[PDB]
């Protein structure tokens, strides 16, 4: 049994709102979508996906399919499906980095196996430790006024935890921002901010501990990723934890910053770390060190969601949370089934391989020309 | 419910051998489907190097790990080993047994060897490092010669029952004739003191030796620290790494070369593989060690050997071909030397009977 | 507006070479005055040593780069620097291409050698260190006695090919016929073990290698700098010094005694040579490394390399004169084993039309 | 093309008020005017200065003055003047230290660098990243009530950022003055204060946070140079950031201070480094590890305020603000066109080389007997 074909497919879909990073603001989501087709006619998808380009992690959808088509390949057509193992260290052999191009076949490649096995991959894994998560909802970089209307809403529906895009604009005008926001959230909330690492040392210890009185509770990123000594600094001077995003990508970089007793906690993520494996293997750092766990998004359509919410139901750890809303906000999708959330929460897909299938007329529709 | 665990039972078994018995405890899961998954627990030879006992393991999981097994949904290994650690302190051998069975369980239920699960076979066989006892001088030079000439190409001799210096006259001797070519491990079993330590094991490395497996105690992180610089020869934990957070604090403390992987001291296998996860992510080798085993949870342990991306320190699974006979239909299979990785659904092994009636205890 | 860039494109060029092709994607840019400036962009052979490739570099240059050049002031090299690193994270060699590119644009309407704007020459010619392939033992002893009569006094052993093992016994081979006066080099390219590293490494210091350029993997710093104790040569970083966090990281752990200087990995001009003021301020050496590239990306590197403080570990730069033809009207001439600093405007090369068209992909 | 000339001219220039600093107050200020002439006609001007005497760096201009002509000159007289890099080597080389001296010949050569391309140096460099940069108006150690009426007047043209300059008395008379001008300063304004590392450990630690309660923003060179372990207690207890001065003058300074982790800024400056290629580096380092920077003043004529002004311009960082004040506060000068400032903001100037001309009657006229 051997996998025979291989294809890379550029997918846009319709988004509810648009999404403002500190680099682009997101107009609508771009995905590649993999698909691996075995000898007696298995198939298995992956997502490779970007926080709206290569600003945050070099990867482009366009540059993604080129990878994957013309220097991936060809450790994958021909091999046996079930070496997963073979084929991540295969590609890491002839690619080095590309780890969302890496994450979508690696990924691909589980789901396959769970549907040959007709299984949830949170088997292969070692089963679920939960059925359900509950979701953090992630503001928008907009306006102070957009945002009353909005946490007031989805505090509603019933999220009890938040996460404060930033970095578009300056510290100072996007603290206050935020600071207005805070206002009409409740006190006993948790939130986040994300400044992707866009602020300066000087910033950062300006703004967070304003921020922490007004009920911020957690900096993701909030310096630069290779600033580890900064983060160190901040982690010791501040009232709230610290959690790494960009700066743990790797399972080398998830020692290093353990050891230097850089962070708090790690946002956890596919894409970022190429693939299922390498993730949870930085999360059995996090448990092996003591920190925390955030069910992070890039954010993702729900092929990627699907494999992503699994993998977060296997893990011993998510005490900070998980952002897994991304596929709530689309309006359409390439499977037959999209995630299903309830009462702000996650219900984790359970049918076979990653849990959701394929629709072939969404994926031709939103292929992009 | 869909599918559960409506028994479980943990037999003492004592194994004829060559050295004058292997005893282990097989344990046996029970399906609401009738499948069955079999794990073992080993001890080198009883509470001497962790704490732990045949007639202790088997009390700990028939009495306290039990009401987390019997009952549950057998695809849920992480949330039973989480309630296990939440009971029970300690007691890796035990636990490694109930993880491992639930482990097979699952490979045989879907169909598959185990090391599918683990994402798949990266090598089919495994070359064998042989082991000598800690015996006398004479014998080693005749079983080296034999072993040697049937393949083998790497070896261990077991050290510590003797005091460290004609211990080490004893392993010099050996040496003398084994060709400078081969990879020779030295195991103390932390037995030695720091100073024994820094002036045996210089004249070894001359003599040849390759690596020095847990030369001083397990707690000694900078003796082993203050060793791995002043050797030419590479440190190898085994005492030392039983735990994940061991592993992480000793790629910190630079304290060792290479981890020595097993899976009774770790735990289970999910445990086991994350340390040699820690050895990659640090750059640190990995050794395919052994307890020893019979060949229940050598199977298993193969597959994970198979699956790993390092065992260049070598693999000890030589234990089960020491054994006079089983309690599986089926041993592990060698050749010329190197082990054939078993290959069935679960672990790849499976129970004959009436020879666990015959050596049940 | 003063001169704006009107235009910039990006053209995949494979080049025949000696090994069967060279491939670069070459930018072009042009002002609002009729000038252009050019600039290359080049990988070892693809995505296997940074993540990029020419077919991936077209597209970010085009696509995700273009929107901040197009339009700009072309003497804000800078300013464009930083708009790349805001939109586009990683993506070096891309970056380095458009970079160089507007370094030459700027030399070029200024009438100056780039060599002028980073403060003059301090020298004229360089020695050329040569480079083997993983090339077979046999023809390592010839290529030597060729290269070297021909004035080389200075060499580099790509590794990494091979199993190491093996892979000294070949480098150890051609070295019993290089004089034990010669400088060498030898790059694994990271793909050793730990473990290998300090084992074969010593071996070949005897035998008369004199750099471990980046034995072990580019993240390992702790292993880098018990390398650079624990042995009689010195370590140069490569992989691990791709910018100037990493190479002020080096520094400070002491992990390496020496980096590779190369535009590419680097991001640019600025960045490369920022790199190795770093260098200088902790005392470490520099290497004039090499991609390796044509004579676009080497003609502006062999200028910076000019300027440098210090060159100590040599200079490698002898990629083009592998190339059986180019897209320059003019290649770097080489001497006795010397390279020739390029002398005119900008990076002191310019188009050959009828080349580019010829090799274009 | 060779250099044929290099005088160095000893010029006093009348002051509009009187700088007191730790240990002298300075009546008039005091540069070595450098001039470089090539073969065919061209000509690069460059400053020495200093803070009043030797008191702050162990230069003064009648030193200074004697290692330019007798044991710098002999490098520089018939060499090529595009070869900055061997002119700056070579004068290490002869001469340790004197760096003042050093950046008044490796300045006027980029000067002269500049007009023989007919471009402002800051081409040289690779782009201005801004056109004007906001100006830090540095009270003089005067008195509080001098202050009151000088800091009313100030921010009435336009600075919103302030450097009180202090050491000239002991600690807590010194702190009572200036929380006294901090009463009428806006709590939105950039406060540094400046002890010229005069002040013990046990004194800093005493007052600098009982000012910064009271709004002062930055802390510059509070203890001495060489104590970068106090450096570093000071930058933990401290709710606002420390930055180097005097700490550094090298880049091997910045280095090791970078990595103690001794300090949250830089004050860039040309002369105290040796001149404009290794002031950039030493800004390079900030970069490289996330530390700060200030655009820091000597401070200096319009010679070297407008190779500076360039300097600053080009750097990516200036986010502690820029001190260029000094020009303002000359009523005459030895170029042509002095620093233009408007509504508290220097214009970097654009003229090609360091961007001002010589104007030889003022230096005939303010040259020192
Ligand atoms: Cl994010
Ligand atoms: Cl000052
Ligand atoms: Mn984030
Ligand atoms: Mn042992
Ligand atoms: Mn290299
Ligand atoms: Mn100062």
């Amino acid at each position: 049994t051997t996998i025979t074909e291989m294809s890379a497919t550029i997918v846009d879909l319709p988004s509810r709102r648009p999404h403002k990073f500190a680099a682009t603001t997101m107009h609508h989501q771009s995905i590649v979508l993999v698909r691996v087709r075995d000898s007696d006619g298995g198939e298995g998808i992956g997502e490779a996906v970007t926080p709206g380009g290569p600003w945050w992690g070099g990867e482009s959808v366009e540059t993604i399919k080129t990878i994957i088509d013309q220097y991936l390949a060809p450790v994958i057509i021909g091999r046996d499906p079930s070496t997963i193992g073979v084929a991540s260290q295969s590609m890491d052999g002839l690619v080095f980095g590309n780890s969302v191009a890496k994450a979508a076949i690696e990924t691909a490649l589980w789901d396959d196996r769970e549907r040959r096995s007709r299984i949830p991959v949170s088997d292969l894994l070692g089963g679920l430790r939960r059925k359900r998560i509950p979701i953090t909802w992630a503001f928008s970089a907009g306006s102070a006024s957009d945002l009353i209307d909005e946490a007031a809403q989805k505090l509603d529906v019933g999220h009890r935890s938040f996460k404060f895009k930033m970095g578009a604009e300056p510290a100072d005008t996007d603290s206050r921002r935020v600071l207005d926001v805070l206002e009409c959230i409740p006190d006993e909330c948790a939130v986040i901010v994300d400044p992707n690492g866009r602020w300066s040392e000087l910033e950062a210890h300006r703004w967070l501990p304003i921020l922490a009185d007004a009920g911020v509770t957690v900096a993701e990123q909030p310096i630069a990723r290779w600033n580890t000594d900064g983060l160190a600094r901040l982690r010791d001077k501040l009232s709230i934890p610290i959690m790494a995003d960009e700066s743990v990508t790797t399972v080398q970089q998830a020692i290093a910053l353990a050891d230097a007793g850089a962070v708090s906690a790690f946002a956890i993520k596919i894409p970022k770390s190429g693939g299922l494996s390498r993730a949870r293997e930085i999360a059995a750092i996090a448990e092996a060190s003591g920190l925390a766990c955030f069910g992070a998004a890039t954010p993702e359509s729900s092929v990627m969601g699907a494999i992503s919410a699994q993998l977060y139901g296997t893990m011993p750890d998510l005490s900070v949370g998980c952002e897994l809303f991304g596929p709530g906000l689309l309006i359409d999708e390439v499977v037959t089934e999209p995630l299903k959330y309830d009462r702000g929460e996650l219900l984790i897909p359970t049918g076979p391989g990653s849990g959701v299938n394929l629709d072939e007329e969404r994926l031709r529709k939103y292929s992009r020309d």
